[PDB]
Formats: C-alpha cells, structure tokens, sequence
C-alpha cells in the first residue's frame, strides 16, 4: 500500500531541490542565456536558427522522455496499490504532459494548431525554425542539427530518466521552474533576429507559441520513502546541472 | 523517416484484426459473459461482488499497462522522426487513456468524481464493489481477491504489453471493440443483484459509472501506429493472444454467474 512521504518530509525535499536549482545557476539572474537574451543588440538568422533547432530537439526529447518516465511509473503502479494521494500526483503529471502533447490548458487550445501540428516541438518547428530556415543555407541547416556537446549530454540524461519511475517528477520539477524565463528569453531573442536589416518576426501572431507559454506559466508527492527521496535529489542535481550547461550554450551562440 | 504503412496495407491489417476478434469469440452473440448477463434471472451478492473485484483489478491493470505501453513507444519517438500521421495516432492513444485516468471525455467528466476518486478503477471500487461488499461475509471477501486463473493470465499479458511499443495500440484496439458490450453486461448484472428481496442498486445514480461508459461508447486508427510489415505481423500476433485472453476472462465471468 504505497503512500507519499509525510508532508513535513516532502516540504524539506522541496527546499533542498529549490536549493539545487539555485546551485545549478538557473535563476533569471544567474544563467547566461536569460542575460544575453536581454542584453544582446541583434541576432543573426544563422545563430537564431541554430538555437531554434537545438531547442526543437530538446523540447521533443523532454516531452517524449517525460511521458516515458510516467509510463515507467505506471508499470509499477500496475503491480502495487498506490494510495489516493499518490494517484492524485500521478494525475498531475499526466495533465501537465498534456500541455505539450495536446494543448490541454485553455491558454493553448485557443491558439495552437489542432492535432499533431499543435504538439509543442512541432508548433515550434513550424512557426520559429521554418521562417528562419528560409534565411539560412542547407549546409547551415545540416550543421545546426549536429547538436553541441552540452545539448547532447542533456538529451542522454533524458533517455536515462525515460526508464526511471521518478523520472517524470525529476524532469517536471526542474523544467516548470525555468520554463517562464526561457519563454521570456525566446520572446526577446526572436524579436531581435534581422535579415535584410529587417525583423524576421514582425507580426504579433508569429510569436503565438512563445506568448501562449508566457501566459500559461506537487512532484515530491510521488516520493514514497526516504531512500527514493535521496534518489530524487541526486537526480535533480544531475539534471539541473545538465540543463544549465545547455542553456549557457544558447547564450554563447547568441553573442 | 518514420511513417505508417500505406493505407491499403493498413486496411488489410484491420481486416486481419477484426478476424482475430471474431475467432476469439468476443462478439456480442458469442461470449458467455454477455449471454449470461442477459439470461440470468438473479445474481447473488457474492457472485456479483466477486466479478466486481476481478473487474477492478482488470481495469486497473488495463489503464496502467496501456499508459506504460504508450511510454515504451515514447522512448522510441524521443530519438526518431515520427511523421505527423504517426504523431496524430500517438495523440489519440494519450487522449483515450485520459478517459480512464482523468475523465477526459465530457460524458465522463459530467458525472465522475473529481481528482483521484474519479479514476475509473477507483470509481468502480467506490460505487460498485463497496455496496456489494456490505452484503458478503469476510470469508467471501478474501476469496474474491484470489483471482481465478483466466483473470491472472490476462493481467500477465497486460504486464507483458506494458513493455511493448505496440502494446497500447494492441490493448486499445481490442478493448474499444468490446467495451460497450461489457458495460451493457454490467448494467444488466448489477440490476439483478438482490439482497433479501431488495435491490442492492436501488437508485439510478448508483449506476453512474456504468451508464457513463455505455453513453460514451454509444454516442461515439490503432493500426496507424504500425510502421513496417514486420511490425504489422507482430501487431496481429499480439492481438490474437490478447483477444483470446480477454475472451477467456469474460467466459470466467459468465461461469461465475451460472454456477451450481
Ligand atoms: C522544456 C519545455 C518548455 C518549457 C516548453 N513547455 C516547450 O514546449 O518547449
Ligand atoms: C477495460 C476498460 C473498460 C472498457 C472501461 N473503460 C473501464 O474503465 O473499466
Ligand atoms: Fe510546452
Ligand atoms: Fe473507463
């Protein structure tokens, strides 16, 4: 009869994880991506396009490997009797993934393309990558798809967490924290990409994907014993560090 | 370059799949569960309770192992380029799971409890198993939890499909075919449970779980996830196995309703 840790023990896990995120240099003030997105004067199409391709692959992998992690947990709950407080947290994960896979929240369903075109990595590909690709060469496009080492390392960690029953809680706990600052950074960068001196993105609804996200924006509820709690913090530490290294790679390329 | 098979080959897979469901004797007129549910004059609390406990465990495993199977497919899609037609079929699996996990379809959310109390195996436990359990002895309650062999075999197949990237497609293809007849069967069975001379289910709203399932299946493809001919053969083999085990588990229900 599986149950979550007592509340006060879960509050401690929340504080420890909020500290690891601090420690990983992911806050609006500490990560170079959020800073460069604000500081830099203009962005070349090739630089903006490369970051857009990297993000497409990162968010694709985030969605699918978080769903896989939820499935790993589902496999366990098929063979145990999770109590209703655990089941509620399990439902939350399913609901949150539904933003990226099916535009669940009204902030998304009103504006997103329907069907598969609305899946968030596809919607990003169609509305950010594609208009930038017209301003770059095929050789550039192929180069952008050879992902840099910090992005590759984060994707490798997502593949490992795809098999971990704690994996979806780890990924959503970290990503939900930094999501809004990422979205605001993108709103800024792609307003500053210029081609014939002129902005590539110059209408309102070319930012639909980004603005829907800024509008739109407990996981420890799935920890069932103190040991799994320790594993949760260990995994958050690894994953938060890899996310930070990947976002600094964004900042470096934008300069 | 990951794409569904051409529409001609998928239509052929669909026909082979319908034939496997026919051969498994899962149709309305074939399976002993639907027959017994229509024919029996009355159902004892102990017999109704046992079937409801077995059902609770079967539908709990169906939900979690189908979601696990979707996760196994997600593992593969994380590193491949599935085209938009595959992605659309993937979205559909996610949406359909949401009925049981989150009462996604409006027919369900209009009556279901909110939060985890609305998960379908939990809602069944609270509204069907619990009122029946008031009318059975402790010995009988413990016996009901000793699941019979055909039920255990089906749960084991569900565990095996939890790891299979085709597993969610296999389970939904079969269950969506038989869901209406199962729900109608339960409406008939639990309408005929009497304790003393009184109906155990004497108020319309006690049937809410069953009536919602009947409406959702009434008022309203998985082969689209098959990406080559070798996977198509595996899909048909898995459907044959899984449909056979579903039919045997339902035959076990029918036997319980007609026992000496
Ligand atoms: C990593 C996920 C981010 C924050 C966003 N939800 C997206 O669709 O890309
Ligand atoms: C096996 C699933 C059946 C058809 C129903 N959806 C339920 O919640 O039990
Ligand atoms: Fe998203
Ligand atoms: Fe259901």
């Amino acid at each position: 009869p599986l149950s979550p840790l007592p509340a006060v023990a879960r509050a401690e896990l929340d504080a420890r994880t909020e500290r690891e995120i601090d420690r990983a240099r992911l806050r609006r003030a500490d990560n170079g991506f959020f800073r460069s997105a604000r500081d830099v004067e203009s962005v070349s199409p090739a630089d903006g396009h490369a970051v857009a391709v990297w993000w497409r692959q990162m968010t694709k992998a985030f969605m699918f490997t978080t769903l896989a992690g939820l499935g790993a947990l589902a496999r366990d709950y098929a063979r145990r009797d999770a109590d209703r407080e655990l089941l509620g947290a399990f439902q939350t994960v399913y609901q949150v993934i539904g933003d990226d896979l099916d535009n669940a929240a009204p902030e998304f369903s009103a504006v997103a393309p329907t069907g598969p075109a609305g899946i968030h990595y596809v919607w990003w590909d169609d509305t950010i990558v594609a208009p930038l690709a017209a301003h770059v060469t095929e050789a550039d496009r192929r180069a952008a798809e050879e992902l840099p080492a910090p992005v590759r390392e984060l994707l490798a960690a997502m593949d490992r967490l795809a098999a971990e029953p704690l994996g979806s809680a780890v990924q959503l706990r970290v990503v939900e924290t930094i999501a809004l600052d990422i979205a605001v950074g993108f709103r800024r960068v792609y307003g500053k990409v210029l081609a014939g001196g002129e902005p590539v993105f110059g209408e309102k609804d070319q930012f639909a994907w980004i603005d829907a996200h800024i509008k739109a924006e407990g996981m420890t509820g799935l920890v069932t014993d103190a040991e799994r709690g320790e594993e949760f913090v260990r995994l958050v530490e690894e994953y938060a560090g890899l996310w930070s290294a990947a976002l600094e790679c964004f900042g470096d390329r934008l300069t």
